[PDB]
């Protein structure tokens, strides 16, 4: 039978940041880690909300504060975290207005790639093991505008912005394995996607979980994508992306507007 959260590995002593949306999907990643003894770092707006839920969960989760459309947040964050394990990245907005964030970005890829992207370069550092991004099925129709990601002169599509998002979130992945590797870094970056519950159509939180705790537990190779079988439902597996997510060229020129707009860069 396919895996399940059943057959996590212990996280005894490990540390796991974890950014949430306050959402599910969040919630049940760090339920099951903590559970598994890891010590969790639930990194929220909405400290209040998170730390309500936290207080009850079996095992160490902590909450404190990010704001991923704020980017002096996510500096004072992450000059918070001594050392970590394991980053997931895994808080999200889907297919809402137009918007903009603190720093003039539109908010789906400013909150789900740009905040991340920050973060994580920030964190690389003291990091030890891996980067989980989470992304979506809606990647496939995505595609990256290089000269205007900030829908700032073309007309909006909620759904096309979100795909934009979850695009990034994998060249990222992709770039950021490569200069890994170029580092002769030991760090992975790694993907998963929760299958049909962030796609245009307590389970559904439990199974797109799922997708992430094995992307964060299991010995995969760098640039791994992990989700179920048949892209909304399915077994556990290592799973195919899109020929534009393929495309090394615009993951590193993504990687470089990533690094301006952002002013944080690739530290290793």
């Amino acid at each position: 039978t396919g895996w399940t959260a059943a057959d996590l590995p212990s996280f005894a002593q490990r540390t796991v940041v974890i950014t949430g949306a306050n959402s599910g999907l969040g919630a049940v990643t760090a339920r099951e880690l903590a559970r598994r003894g890891a010590t969790v770092i639930m990194a929220v707006r909405d400290t209040r909300k998170g730390e309500a839920a936290a207080r009850t969960m079996a095992g160490q989760v902590e909450v404190r504060e990010l704001d991923l459309q704020d980017l002096s947040s996510v500096r004072r964050f992450a000059d918070g975290v001594s050392g970590a394990d394991v980053l997931i990245n895994n808080a999200g907005i889907m297919a809402v207005p137009y918007a903009l964030t603190v720093d003039g970005f539109e908010s789906q890829i400013g909150t789900n790639h740009l905040g991340h992207f920050a973060l994580t370069n920030l964190l690389l550092p003291r990091l030890t093991d891996r980067v989980v991004t989470v992304s979506s099925m809606a990647h496939w129709p995505g595609r990256i505008n290089l000269e205007d990601l900030n829908w700032r002169s073309r007309r909006y599509s909620p759904w096309l912005a979100y795909s934009q998002s979850k695009l990034a979130n994998l060249l990222f992945t992709s770039e950021l394995q490569r200069r890994l590797t170029a580092a002769g870094s030991p760090l992975r970056a790694l993907a998963a996607h929760p299958g049909y519950s962030h796609t245009n159509l307590a389970t559904d939180a439990d199974f797109g979980a799922r997708q992430t705790l094995y992307a964060a537990s299991q010995d995969l190779p760098g640039d791994s994508f992990v989700g179920p079988r048949f892209g909304y439902l399915g077994r556990t597996q290592p799973v195919g992306r899109s020929r534009r997510a393929k495309d090394a060229g615009m993951a590193a020129a993504l990687w470089a507007l990533s690094e301006q707009l952002t002013k944080t860069e690739f530290p290793l």
